[PDB]
DNA sequence: AAAACTATGCATGCTCTACTGCTTCTGATCTAGTCGACC
């Protein structure tokens, strides 16, 4: 039931298959752990007209986009 | 004076050791292409 969630945090099939061996027994809490790769949060295209509606009519942060690798 | 034994030179074959030329193997180099991973 909770395997995609664990893989989004560990990115290691071995841990997913070992920890989640019994379907009945789940994982109490799954979160980013040290020395375990986590799938980075990505960004979606924006239509400038509705930008405010996308920010729930509140303040937002503007930053520059950098041309390089993600680490 | 005549005959028998021996010495030395030379021809002859076979065997062994350098030098030139052809063929093949290795090393080194360059050029073209593939793959990982990102975006
Ligand atoms: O087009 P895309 O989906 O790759 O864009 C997202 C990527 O953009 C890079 N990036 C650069 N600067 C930022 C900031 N400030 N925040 C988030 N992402 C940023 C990342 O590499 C990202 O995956
Ligand atoms: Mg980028």
């Amino acid at each position: 039931n909770d395997a995609a969630e664990l893989h989004n945090v560990t990115t290691d099939l071995e841990k997913v298959c070992r920890q989640l061996h019994d379907p009945s027994v789940g994982l109490s809490d799954i979160s980013i752990t040290l020395f375990s790769a986590f799938k980075p949060m990505l960004a979606a295209i924006a239509d400038i007209e509705h930008i405010e509606k996308d920010m729930k009519h509140q303040s937002f942060y503007i930053e520059t986009k950098l041309d390089g690798e993600r680490m």
